[PDB]
RNA sequence: GUACGGCCGCAAGGUUAAAACUCAAAUGAAUUGACGGGGGCCCGCACAAGCGGUGGAGCAUGUGGUUUAAUUCGAUGCAAC
RNA sequence: CGUCGUAGUCCGGAUUGGAGUCUGCAACUCGACUCCAUGAAGUCGGAAUCGCUAGUAAUCGUGGAUCAGAAUGCCACGGUG
RNA sequence: GGGUGAUUAGCUCAGCUGGGAGAGCACCUCCCUACAAGGAGGGGGUCGGCGGUUCGAUCCCGUCAUCACCCACCA
RNA sequence: CGCGGGGUGGAGCAGCCUGGUAGCUCGUCGGGCUCAUAACCCGAAGGUCGUCGGUUCAAAUCCGGCCCCCGCAACCA
RNA sequence: CCAUAGGUUAAUGAGGCGAACCGGGGGAACUGAAACAUCUAAGUACCCCGAGGAAAAGAAAUCAACCGAGAUUCCCCCAG
RNA sequence: UUUUGUAUAAUGGGUCAGCGACUUAUAUUCUGUAGCAAGGUUAACCGAAUAGGGGAGCCGAAGGGAAACCGAGUCUUAACU
RNA sequence: AGGACCGAACCGACUAAUGUUGAAAAAUUAGCGGAUGACUUGUGGCUGGGGGUGAAAGGCCAAUCAAACCGGGAGAUAGCUGGUUCUCCCCGAAAGCUAUUUAGGUAGCGCCUCGUGAAUUCAUCUCCGGGGGUAGAGCACUGUUUCGGCAAGGGGGUCAUCCCGACUUACCAACCCGAUGCAAACUGCGAAUACCGGAGAAUGUUAUCACGGGAGACACACGGCGGGUGCUAACGUCCGUC
RNA sequence: GUUUAUUAAAAACACAGCACUGUGCAAACACGAAAGUGGACGUAUACGGUGUGACGCCUGCCCGGUGCCGGAAGGUUAAUUGAUGGGGUUAGCGCAAGCGAAGCUCUUGAUCGAAGCCCCGGUAAACGGCGGCCGUAACUAUAACGGUCCUAAGGUAGCGA
RNA sequence: UGAACUCGCUGUGAAGAUGCAGUGUACCCGCGGCAAGACGGAAAGACCCCGUGAACCUUUACUAUAGCUUGACACUGAACAUUGAGCCUUGAUGUGUAGGAUAGGUGGGAGGCUUUGAAGUGUGGACGCCAGUCUGCAUGGAGCCGACCUUGAAAUACCACCCUUUAAUGUUUGAUGUUCUAACGUUGACCCGUAAUCCGGGUUGCGGACAGUGUCUGGUGGGUAGUUUGACUGGGGCGGUCUCCUCCUAAAGAGUAACGGAGGAGCACGAAGGUUGGCUAAUCCUGGUCGGACAUCAGGAGGUUAGUGCAAUGGCAUAAGCCAGCUUGACUGCGAGCGUGACGGCGCGAGCAGGUGCGAAAGCAGGUCAUAGUGAUCCGGUGGUUCUGAAUGGAAGGGCCAUCGCUCAACGGAUAAAAGGUACUCCGGGGAUAACAGGCUGAUACCGCCCAAGAGUUCAUAUCGACGGCGGUGUUUGGCACCUCGAUGUCGGCUCAUCACAUCCUGGGGCUGAAGUAGGUCCCAAGGGUAUGGCUGUUCGCCAUUUAAAGUGGUACGCGAGCUG
RNA sequence: GCCUGGCGGCCGUAGCGCGGUGGUCCCACCUGACCCCAUGCCGAACUCAGAAGUGAAACGCCGUAGCGCCGAUGGUAGUGUGGGGUCUCCCCAUGCGAGAGUAGGGAACUGCCAGGC
């Protein structure tokens, strides 16, 4: 048994993501996450897994 | 036909064949019942089948088990309660 | 002729809550009746096995015997069939 | 000598937070029906012996003895 | 010394390992076929699935001790 | 039959020997990898065949890099 | 001689004699010493084989960065910090 | 006739004895035994190294053999073994840390040492300040505990059910009054000594530090002290420590 | 009869006979890096492989595992066949992105097939295997007996401190 | 064969003296004869233990191979038939609905086409809108078709292109069998070389597209061969431990040993993170409906004796505990410096820019209450890359940047690939390490004394003793690992010694539950004494008969340079 | 001197028991609640506006040497270094020295600012 790691996509446009464990047994429901991104130098919403 | 020896067989076997112990018996025939998953003709409501029930609830009225001081003694398959 | 409408209740009535009817020496405990509320079980019954046939089954009325007092029991009468 | 168990009815024995007398067969009697069957009540218990504790030692636990069965010495 | 398991109606053995959940045969207590018993058939009565805490929607089931056991191995110099 | 295998006669070539070197053939294990198989060690060791005064190689369907080389072998280097 | 440690009942020695052991081979560097010095040095070979030539090649004076690329600077970097 | 009874020649190993630095590379003396056979034997051949030969012991294979003998790779390899040199001097270790197919070696740290450059290296005494909980002391809190008394509730037993329900607490356990033992794992207290640095006196060592070169050891043993362990035993055991 | 030279001599080994297995003969089988020979100038009353041990009386069950045979229909399935598509290059096309003809070079995987193995049946005189627990008579004790967990199945005849 | 004026004790000593301490004994050397002693001699011990040594014994360890088995393709052929499989080739197709009319799709379109072909229209076969077409007939046999009429996106001669389903001809390729020689073959026969069993040449039969063999290859194969094959432990095996975390033993710094004392980890929370605001327990008692015995919360009594992701340690109400909002700082790239381990690795942190969030602001926010939650190096696969790929330009490939994974967990990891056994071995090292013996100790062992619950019909102590205590002994069973593994003969059997005294017998006698004879018990004493028969490897044991006894112990539980084995 | 409030310092001499004591001043109760503000509901809390009531609770001070708390001198426990022995203890030399109690101390002291007499 493992929670597995899951990769939600960042709102710049792009196929860059960040990776987070978010077990599908406990919580199975989207998941959107505001961060840092130091190429657009500024924070962003990381949303969804696909 | 159990035991012992002798004879005979490749062998399974073939032959001779007791004693002790124990019981008023073993056994042939004919006779009449009764019994059968036996026979033939047959009847019963017995089987069957068209229905009603008792078996489940609560209450009553008898019989066992249980129990006390007595909780009475028998009847108790068809033939009781 | 109106009215309710398969419901563990609407139908069903047990152990209740209260006051009354009665015989007798006397019904607290073992007896019956009545009136006004309350209320449990009960959705035709386990295996199995029991009884029948026209005025018979089922169904609804009445009397009487036993007896101080009390039986849906016992013995007779009749309607619907 | 020592080791580990047993000691409760003739023979076989049950009973592990310490409140234990009970069963089978053995021995009699009654009802059964004349007996066996079936049914019931009785006769017989050092629950081994002796210390410490205690409300009290089948159990906390020391010791004596008999039965059980088994050792030491060469490895 | 332990290791792995077991903890079940009276006896012997299932189920478990998938919580929505105590079972079968021999027995014991009666019904049915019987004259009568057994088989067979239909019914009943029964287990705190060790013990105290914990975790939980919940604990015979998981988690920690304690406690009683089964089996395997209890000899190497 | 002719023929030819076979038979005979004459001639040439080889044969055996000689120190070391040398082309080709057969071909390890140890050793190192502080351990072992690939890899290293080694085409060594040893054995075999064969041959010359030397054996072996060569002047390109080779080697470079747009510059060009212009046979091969031997030496210092390229280069740890 | 072995050992932390042996007069040791721990191994060893009859005795005299001839014998018997840390090197040179190569690369690089540390030290020494010296020549030259931002330079130093040659190898094979040539040659008058202990002269003189031969500087091919090597070691050195510039660094930063995988590297492209940059250079008294450079990589990280939007950068200055 | 004979895988027949005894038995010369012929063969031959079983018992016994002698021998055992011998006569001896296996014999000698006496006896029992093999002797038409699955036998024995004269003479010459044939079977070879993981191959032979074996009515089969890994016995025999020229004395050798869980793999013969000689010559080569080979002076293979040995964290081991021991052999490792004539004469005066300067400084002066270890059997500890950390890792390893690690507990016989080796590698970073501790300990030894030579050169080079720049230089005093250190402690004891007194007091002040600072981080400090061992030794001792203790019962407050934890856990444990004795003695005396009261004792909720739980676990066990009993008799009443009318006397205000009552007796009992050997067991498990809360409250409480009065006392006492234990503690590495507790604290209504805590030294001696040690260690760090000032303020101050006294004494004498060429020191300390960096760089550049070499090491040696990381299986020692013992008496005392500080503690566990062992039977408050061992020339026993495991450490600290002088 | 055989059994090792000088401490290990018989019950071990061989033998008369017993069984199973391979062999139709240019046998099967073996040695020979082979040329060849042995098998054997033997031919099923004859040879190769392995165990048994004269003679007299004699031979229970198990094919799950590991071997072997009968069946090849089915499954599993390889090298190989290599339908489809992609990567590299390239004449060429478009403003660029981005596209791209042919030939080459790599690559992919639609999918087939032998033997084995599995599957079905047999094979133990093939290598082998032949188990436990619980309860139960009319004293003690035992169980002719009944169950129960399991295995491929868990001992007919004979011997036994 | 170290040198030797090499006598005995009791001690000491790497613990058995000859050589050291004390003490005791002795004239010296030949001749013959014997051996207790000189840790004996020949052999670096075989055996026991340790171990990044060797060799066998084995096995679906790893790997290979002889032997065997499997298929295409080749030396190596003519062809024939019958057909499994794939593939090419071709025809029938094709409608509804309403109307002549089955327009398949679809691109062209007036002179062009069918003779192995159309009609009939059905008997009968498939399909069916029962019409029609095909298989093949009854059967004929060069045509035909368009206009007018009218459907529809679209036309009905003539001619391309595209197809479902399906069979036969063809074709590639496996089977089944067919004849027949020529690759191949004869362990057939004959003639000749040749008074030759081989070989060569010829002859004449019979086999054979078989065999034999090769390239490549699926599979097998301990028969043969090379190699790998964990550790700690005041002994081994089972069990435990092997990397991470904490406390105590542990010493008024740290380190610091013991299967000394005891527990945890190899992750989880997008929330239980961030920040601003509000609040804070336990427990008992009292008291009240819908509530079966108990669901309510208010008050007092009182406590930092509640809560926190978990070990133990310590933190925490200023809360990290419980909530309310806003929120995602669970931030990026970096970094003076400090602490820390030998390094790997890691914690703390001033300072800079960028972008977020809470708050009035200060201030805080680059994760959770802290201490455990992994796998490097090597590398396969993949996306990116205005780094590079050495003739030039691309590019397999190498690098850089993203993305992931080996319980390799023997954890700090010896290699795309490796397991067991040796009493058949065997090698280097050793009492560093056990066994038979020497030392140390005396719990164990046997005994006495202090003392006394009791037994001894009274009575504790004649004789005997449960309990507790303190010794006598060297001495056993064990503990222990010093001197011993270049080699101390072990058990029993025979034959034969020396010293003790803890006395079995022999001499002495005491106490007594001793009148006497005895029994029970005590101690002065080691001068003399202390069997034999049967069974067994034999002590140990048992049995029968003898005896003043049928004593105990030390001496490696005495006598292998003694006998037996 | 005295009284109080804030920040506090020091933190038991600052404690406990029991008693006394203040409303000019400050302090708490108190007296009300639109608005800004607040409530899973509420002027309860938070918050505002103030003086009719009071010196109670709350806040602050103080007497009291009974106990806590601090604790001399003497002795004790322990102990650094040294010598011995009768040996995990004792004896000696030479230094250090708690813990508890006693006598004594002690019912504090104070920095900055501000109000009051």
């Amino acid at each position: 048994g493992i929670r597995e790691k899951i990769k939600l996509v960042s709102s710049a446009g792009t196929g860059h993501f960040y990776t987070t464990t978010k077990n599908k047994r406990t919580k199975p429901e989207k998941l959107e996450l505001k961060k840092f991104d130091p190429v657009v130098r500024q924070h962003v919403i990381y949303k969804e897994a696909k």
